[PDB]
């Protein structure tokens, strides 16, 4: 039946934790995202926020974990691991994936798709064995992290991320609440080679630091989309399709490494392959996992996450789908090109791509 | 560095009605007791104490951020909002995730377990799902009825027959009154309490839970209180603490589910574990499909054409309750002991699981 398409898609600025955005309850950063999207879409059309007939939002991401805690309850030994599967990677592209899943199956005719991030084994340690597992060096990540800094910084000189940005109003915060607007990430970083070559690794033995991971960070998304004749018929413009996705499993000690799969995947149900593809946008919650992703596919790296990423803008980790396919699509705009792959993390050990085409 | 995963025990608690006989457990206790009750059946006739264990993995658990957001920003109240999260629970996530660390050579040891409980302190968006499932394959109100009489009949047959006693880790709970207060008194709770006399006529009577449908409370299952776990090695380790390897994974599968049609997953996780295995549906001994509505196990039946004398043997969800966060680790849990039961070699595993994924898997008992 229907036939979806992406007609608005903003982002706030993301802020560093305890930064611009601290200010707000989860619930009122994204709810300002919710509407900035809504009245974007109202700014020369028909549509109200009324008109949205689903809103789709990724889980919150959360040691107390109940495995653990039960065990310990039950008088058993304190050295043993536990974990519980939540949303330590936030359901990547998944909401993004329903809605429009939802409008094709002609379900609904407007739907929202957002994640929030804010104050609502382990990561580093599974980076380090896939940097390992692939000789990536701490010189390489370092080259990586410095690059996507560099282009973070060009992109906002250049103010290539002006349109995506949706400003929001904070409260001051810090040291007194008493007093009663944000436009720019706050996590862009004044670092250099030598400034990162200093920097000691997180994890004895690891080669990332701080410079060549991201932090994670305050932030929201989301995506307006509809039925192409539905849009039309209020006056709206179609601005990019779904060309395939995939959803796949992880290797469960490799988990950060799914991207290699999702985008294998997504890109045979395409039938394209690596050199089709304009812009990749995949997540830098650590460079290993781009340069491990890299070295499969050997995609030209000029065009893999050209405005910078996260470990120049901040990780907020609960609107990754919605802010990679934001990012995606105004750099599709901006350099008039057609195709862009987006992929990421998802869930518990779940990896999700996905190609879009500008129309 | 690279190991062979086998399980070597799998037990599960038996399940408790709504407000019933495990509700006053914490879900820590009763996740707990059983976490416990695995090891201490694996140390019966080993060397293996809990101390051996290397990794605990537990499946996710379980008002929307996204409606509050919503809400809080002046937006209107009759627009729908949700968060995909843990509806289905992760199914069979865990224990893939322990198998795949112990073939990866992480670990030797490991424990899979969910869990399902309700602080003392199935939704709207599935029964639809459940109905437009039955519309789009011709399943009426007199099929799914059928079906839910003999989830019963099976229930009750197994447990007459002392079927379930292997598989059930007995637990201890704190006895609540007819007001649900406790009393003091701690008893320990041995039986599934979802069993019901059930006949054609009842079902017939009962009214469908949505306007126009075909499930009633008869062929859906209710949300109930239960935990279970599974103790996978890698075999050398296993024989090297003197115990037995009881099942192996010989395939397993992990789909994406049609967004519209997000329940009926099992079809196409069967279909493809079928084909990664290089089997048949009539290769398969024992089934266990989980059942959340009688319409998706009667739609999975219909793509399939099983011997349906072969699925759910020993009854399913409809009959037993439905402790969505410990699905995966009962139904494997059911389907090795009914498969050591009757000296059978295969079985399929297939289910819900997040938000629209579906896990299908095979078994041996070796
Ligand atoms: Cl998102
Ligand atoms: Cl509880
Ligand atoms: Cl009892
Ligand atoms: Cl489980
Ligand atoms: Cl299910």
């Amino acid at each position: 039946m229907g036939y979806p398409v992406i007609v608005e898609a903003t982002r706030s600025p993301i802020g560093k934790r305890n930064g611009w955005l601290s200010g707000l309850h989860a619930t009122e950063l994204l709810g300002a995202v919710q509407k900035a999207v809504v009245d974007k879409a109202g700014i020369q059309s028909g549509l109200h926020a009324g008109d949205v007939e689903q809103v789709i939002g990724g889980c919150v991401t959360q040691s107390n974990n109940i495995s653990r805690v039960a065990w310990l309850t039950a008088g058993l030994p304190e050295h043993v691991g536990a974990t519980t599967v939540d949303c330590q990677c936030g359901s990547g592209q998944q909401a993004n994936h329903l809605i429009a899943g939802l409008i094709a199956a002609g379900a609904i005719d407007v739907g929202i798709a957002c994640g929030i991030e804010a104050m609502s084994p382990n990561q580093f340690e599974a980076a380090e064995r896939i940097a390992k597992r692939r000789g990536i060096t701490r010189e390489d990540v370092d080259v990586f992290g410095l690059e996507s800094q560099r282009r973070a910084q060009r992109a906002w000189a250049e103010g290539r991320f002006d349109r995506e940005i949706s400003p929001i109003q904070a409260p001051v915060l810090d040291e007194q609440n008493q007093p009663t607007l944000v436009f720019r990430d706050q996590g862009l970083r004044e670092t250099t080679m030598a400034g990162l070559g200093e920097l000691k690794p997180v994890l004895e033995g690891g080669i990332h630091t701080a410079g060549t991971s991201s932090q994670i960070s305050d932030g929201a998304a989301a995506v307006l989309w509809m039925d192409e004749a539905v849009a039309r018929a209020h006056g709206l413009t179609p601005r990019a399709r779904i060309v395939a996705q995939a959803l796949v499993g992880a290797e469960p000690y490799y988990h950060l490494d799914g991207p290699v799969q999702s985008t294998a995947k997504v890109l045979e149900k395409a039938g394209m392959k690596i050199g089709d593809i304009d812009i990749v946008e995949i997540n830098e919650a650590f460079a290993s996992v781009v340069l491990s992703w890299a070295r499969v596919h050997e995609p030209d790296m000029d065009r893999v996450n050209v405005n910078g990423g996260a470990i120049a803008l901040g990780h907020p980790v609960g609107c990754t789908g919605s802010r990679l396919i934001t990012t995606a699509l105004h750099e599709l705009e901006r350099t008039d090109q057609s195709l862009a792959l987006i992929t990421m993390c998802a869930g518990g050990a779940l990896s999700t791509g996905t190609i879009i085409e500008r129309i």
